[PDB]
């Protein structure tokens, strides 16, 4: 069983899992059935841009994701990652499709992180940036239906070849290199994230999401995780 | 008057003016009495280290101050800068002695500070890192007491030729450039700043501390502020 | 008598003070007359981007200039700047137009500097980035016609409410803070900067370019530099 | 077969495979007998620092090893990479033992890494940085005989556990995550790495040195690779 802490951006209400009953932000600790929400504006078509961040002082996790102009969703959260997250972990992106769709298009990604150490008070570091995407991209790990390089961005899941978003899709990125993303002499231990996205559908009615994840660095899809289940979780508990 | 937010390391209580009775970190908003503290174990002639940090989506001013193989002193609290601060401010360090005495010895100084806007979604930064001081800093405004050079080292209070701490002094040290710290049109803005320090004492009792502080960015010491005002309050209200 | 060390991107042909006949980039060491210079295909109304690179231990200062899809212009010149510059100095852009003009507008500005020192082995370190310019920079200081937050923009030179840039017009924007570029005792002092320009022109001749420049840290616009003298020397020898 | 490009600090002078008489620092281009070298004084029990540097416009490889109050070592070379090595690489640090030996102590290593591509303008980037290393630090491939966690160092070669260095070993440490180090459409691309190191012995010649490797990704320790071939180079041609 994998251990998940994640950022989603749901773009479809599943009300019998919990979701509110509009597109939304969550903070997802071990279970799709987000700790916190937050209402978010989805714009189809539209460059948006989210911003993950977390430090070991304050043990909160929060984020906020904007459209230029507009107002922006945040969403936060107490909680300790060192008591949920194993030491070393893999950072991703989720995206799905199920019966409802849209492109899962990433523009953009970057990750730091730092952790600081009590014993010595020295740091490690850990920064990527990827503003193009290439067809051959050795860094990332592709799960699923996520490919690269065309257009020089990542999409997350399956669009066809006349630019329309297919249903029953789920597709990751994870960096290539394991994070260490807390120790237990850190005197102060953080790390944020950034993307630029585009979700578009020719439907009234677009799913499922994209997800900024953390995982066990063995993670990988679970079987049968397109839909509301975003790429992340074995099932809706 | 100066709009001073700043992070104290309080190394003498002045329970007469609120002090806990105990060496103290404190978050400091506009007045010397701090709107939280903690308790702080200052190891006379060790170095420590100091790390703030601050973002506006959480809206948390936070510190950690520790030694090599010790229990960490934390601090926090809830505070929106943006009703407080200019929108541009100096960033700075500061140092008293009063009565009571000790050196305020800064070894390295680094400070971080972003913001990404609303309208384009696009971020300026200013970073800047000090390892060692030179004799002539000259991206560094010293106030007071403060030199540079002596050891490669940052005095902020004045020490004698043998190497000993002075009384009554006081001194201050700001980036000379004016920091963007808010805009109304942005995502998210942050900062972080560390720095390495040294309080050494022949005093069975040290006085009075060391701050890192934000200010507007005319700010200079107040008349009167050796002591218990930490070069950064005109009185003690 | 200022010193300037510049890259420039000379967009009209002075041959009766050594240009080549074409739009060119050159390095200029003391003097308007380049001692290097690149062909540069300078495009009308295009974004471009410039790059700025110089180590203490190659000693050679290098500058690319491209727009999206066409060939880069390059122009590399051997100096060590230890033997050149004040050891702290203040960064630049520059720009001019004299009898023919351009809009010399700049989107984005990046500067790193980095200082690694032979005592001790610590590393002193400035970045500053410019992805917007507000109405109010405070972090800069501007000169001659220079205004910032039109648009977001930094228009170096004057821009009439139509749209439409002057002759005769000379402007520059200093980084606040001086610059430490170089240190007797470095093991290794290097600086990269970037910035995006937009040159319109409704003339057939745009006239005179920008330049990214270094100084001793008083520096002004020389009396009379408009035109083919880009804003930094006080005649063409 | 691998491809290597190295900059090694060769302690032991193999003068039958073209070392010159002394310890000395050189650039590597797939053959351990450097296309340049320059006089290295090692010294025996001291921390040094490596820094080694490239860019794609001037097309150098350059390296500076220095202690701190001792004049520094450089050396240079003109090569282009995008003509030597493949398109991902990994990076890393190797060090071996011989008959005569040495204890090959890192005890920092950092890694920065960006490309600009011309047919957008935007940038990938990856930075580390280790400044203490733990007992299992899974963002290294570590092979043959190197070790991390004992006293927070990277031990590349055995050392017993009464500190003495043995002979004929060798170790490599890699970081995990394959680094584009060049691309076709790049308008500039640049790395730097720096690194601290120990080199302690009881002999009168130690040996063999320290390297900071670029490789095929998939590179391993070639066979019988200890000794004069520093664990990088399957023989001496
Ligand atoms: C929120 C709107 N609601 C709640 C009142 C709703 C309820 C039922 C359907 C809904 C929508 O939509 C469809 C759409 C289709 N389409 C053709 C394949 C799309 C036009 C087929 C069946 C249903 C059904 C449906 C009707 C009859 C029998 C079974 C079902 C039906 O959807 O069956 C599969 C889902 O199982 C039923 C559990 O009911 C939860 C309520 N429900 C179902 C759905 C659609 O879920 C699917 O798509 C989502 C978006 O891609 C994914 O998050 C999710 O993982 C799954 O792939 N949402 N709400
Ligand atoms: C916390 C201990 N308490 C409260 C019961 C205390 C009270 C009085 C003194 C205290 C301590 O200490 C000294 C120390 C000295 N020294 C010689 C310079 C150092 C041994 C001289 C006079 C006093 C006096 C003293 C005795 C008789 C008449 C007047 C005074 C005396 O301190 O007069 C100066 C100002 O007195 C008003 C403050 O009254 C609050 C009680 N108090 C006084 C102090 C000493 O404060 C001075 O130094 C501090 C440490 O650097 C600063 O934070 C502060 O701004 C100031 O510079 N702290 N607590
Ligand atoms: C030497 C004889 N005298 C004084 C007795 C003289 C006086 C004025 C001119 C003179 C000559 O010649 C020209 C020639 C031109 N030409 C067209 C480019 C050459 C036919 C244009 C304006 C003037 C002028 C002139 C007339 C009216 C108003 C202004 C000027 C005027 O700008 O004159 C500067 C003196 O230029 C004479 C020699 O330059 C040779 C050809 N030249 C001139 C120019 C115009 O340059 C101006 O624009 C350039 C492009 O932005 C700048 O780089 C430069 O810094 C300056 O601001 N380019 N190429
Ligand atoms: C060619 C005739 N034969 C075969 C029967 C032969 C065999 C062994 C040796 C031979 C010769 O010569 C020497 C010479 C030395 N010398 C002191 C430097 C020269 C007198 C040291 C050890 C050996 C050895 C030797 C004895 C015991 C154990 C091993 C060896 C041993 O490793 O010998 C390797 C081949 O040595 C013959 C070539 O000699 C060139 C001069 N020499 C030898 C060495 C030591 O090299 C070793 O250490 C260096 C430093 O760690 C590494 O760079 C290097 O890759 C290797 O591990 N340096 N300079
Ligand atoms: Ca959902
Ligand atoms: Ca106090
Ligand atoms: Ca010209
Ligand atoms: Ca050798
Ligand atoms: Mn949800
Ligand atoms: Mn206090
Ligand atoms: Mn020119
Ligand atoms: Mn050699």
């Amino acid at each position: 069983a994998d251990t998940i802490v994640a950022v989603e951006l749901d773009t479809y209400p599943n009300t019998d899992i919990g979701d509110p009953s509009y597109p939304h932000i969550g903070i997802d600790i071990k279970s799709v059935r987000s700790k916190k929400t937050a209402k978010w504006n989805m714009q189809n078509g539209k460059v948006g841009t989210a911003h993950i961040i977390y430090n070991s002082v304050d043990k909160r996790l929060s984020a906020v994701v904007s459209y230029p102009n507009a107002d922006s969703a945040t969403v936060s959260y107490d909680v300790d990652l060192d008591n949920v997250l194993p030491e070393w972990v893999r950072v991703g992106l989720s995206a799905s499709t199920g019966l409802y769709k849209e492109t899962n298009t990433i523009l953009s990604w970057s990750f730091t992180s730092k952790l600081k150490s009590n014993s010595t008070h020295e740091t490690n570091a850990l920064h990527f940036m990827f503003n193009q995407f290439s067809k051959d991209q050795k860094d990332l790990i592709l799960q699923g239906d996520a490919t690269t390089g065309t257009d020089g961005n990542l999409e997350l899941t399956r669009v066809s070849s006349n630019g329309s978003p297919q249903g029953s899709s789920v597709g990751r990125a994870l960096f290539y290199a394991p994070v260490h993303i807390w120790e237990s002499s850190a005197v102060v231990a953080s790390f944020e994230a950034t993307f630029t996205f585009l979700i578009k559908s020719p439907d009234s009615h677009p799913a499922d999401g994209i997800a900024f994840f953390i995982s066990n660095i063995d993670s990988s899809i679970p079987s049968g995780s397109t839909g509301r289940l975003l790429g992340l979780f074995p099932d809706a508990n």
